[PDB]
């Protein structure tokens, strides 16, 4: 089964698992299917993908998941349900998306990343090319020339950057896409092998724990909030993405942050701080 | 004429052209499982019915005309990432790699249970009243709450339901990770969500570069947030204002603001007064 069919199989699984009820009319409205094709899709799911996981409930005039029901196409993350609904309605321009009634999603609409920059940066990552561009940083906020060999575009959840060799500092660094003036241009200067970006290829395990300033009842709640399996979250990450992962989890890194236990219920275990 | 699946192929053509500057027929064929004949028919359709002569053959595929404008998508990079992320199954990963040269930092949620979503969502749709078991940082022992939920909210970090709390007679935010077992529908008359004043009242927050940064530094913050007058104006519901400020990593306190390079973006001092008390909007 190819993309079209699988996306419908995925929608059947998600409606049943997260809503607890699947009616053909929802599938019809989502995909513009006939009632016949929608019914046949539910049959294919209940026959080929998740055998007898769905039970017709004539009362609720719909299908419900059996108590045995486990997803087979999706992970059991609620992220899967939000991603399905968001793909049916694009509102990436909105501060607050409303993919369906009774659901609001807080977004960060990004206007600052130009297509002409992405086009060049992505081509240079694919070609392992070198770029000449105009940049500004907090350290050096006057526009200046930079020569970079990019390997990977990165979305942090807040900002876009490219991981690139800087030919002046001879270091692998993170370059903000919002801070590139005009169109980068390809130059015939030898690029550095991305396999030499140690921080990028080296993995570390971050251990996040409930804030020690919380009482033990409050700590049990933090374990629940983060679905911690054994009183911690262990997150394997590339060294060069570790800082961004911690900010994505809103983890306390600093002493004054960890002191505000209500604001920062999650801290990085000290050994890892080093 | 075009249903979801055809509209997805059209958007994909447009986003590859606009963001990558090149559309290779093999990319289409692999993404949607098309023959070269179906792939070329899709390009012909976008080029005929959607964006007349926007694409030209050249590379085993097509390039945007110099006058190329997107017709199906806003010029937000979010649309490109959304399209790519829809094609692969990576909602579980710390770091998604939706294509070989793009890494996305994600927050996979491990705490929201489907039996809770099933009951809360149905109750939102039905305007029902629920009894449930809840714990807060204030009262971290399990206790009963009686709620009339109206909206599920994802903040970018956590999931909550906006609901009327029948004991406190106040609309509050209940974290979905803090419900134990399955909520039960009860006979109590639900409360009209039209009475949630904080949900219905819109406000406008003003975000500025951190005044501790020098003039040159402040100009880059303006470039980062596409705000060339020096102010970013955020219209938002009062009950979502704190979540918006957090999603933007904005300083709201003096102590926060004092750290310029951690908080380059700050809330205007005169707007602090318009904000609710965060940890009074949270259920007990
Ligand atoms: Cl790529």
């Amino acid at each position: 089964d190819k993309h079209e069919v699988l996306l419908r199989m995925r929608a059947i699984e998600l409606l049943a698992y997260w809503e607890g009820r699947l009616v053909t009319t929802r599938l019809m409205n989502w995909f513009g299917l006939s009632r016949q094709q929608a019914s046949a899709d539910i049959k294919r799911y209940n026959t080929l993908y998740n055998p007898d996981a769905l039970i017709h409930d004539p009362s609720v005039k719909g299908y419900v998941p059996k108590a045995s029901f486990q997803p087979v196409l999706t992970t059991a993350h609620i992220n899967e349900y939000l991603n399905m609904l968001s793909g049916l309605v694009s509102e990436s321009h909105a501060l607050i998306a409303m993919p369906e009634p009774n659901l609001a999603a807080v977004q960060l609409p990004d206007r600052s990343v130009r297509p002409e920059v992405i086009r060049e940066v992505l081509r240079a990552c694919r070609n392992q090319s070198t770029l000449k561009m105009i940049y500004a940083s907090m350290q050096n906020p006057q526009w200046h020339e930079r020569i970079i060999s990019p390997h990977t575009l990165v979305y942090t959840g807040f900002r876009w950057h490219v991981r690139a060799y800087c030919h002046q500092s001879k270091q692998f660094k993170d370059f903000l896409l919002s801070r590139i003036d005009r169109t980068p241009v390809v130059v015939a200067i030898e690029s550095v092998d991305p396999a030499q970006d140690q921080q990028w290829h080296e993995e570390i395990v971050l251990t996040l724990i409930p804030n020690p300033k919380l009482n033990s009842s409050q700590q049990a709640l933090v374990e629940k909030d983060f679905g911690m399996p054994d009183g911690r979250l262990q997150i394997p990450v590339k060294k060069a993405l570790a800082h961004y992962t911690l900010q994505r989890y809103q983890t306390a890194i600093t002493l004054a942050e960890a002191e505000d236990a209500l604001k920062y219920p999650l801290v990085l275990q000290r050994s890892d701080i080093e």
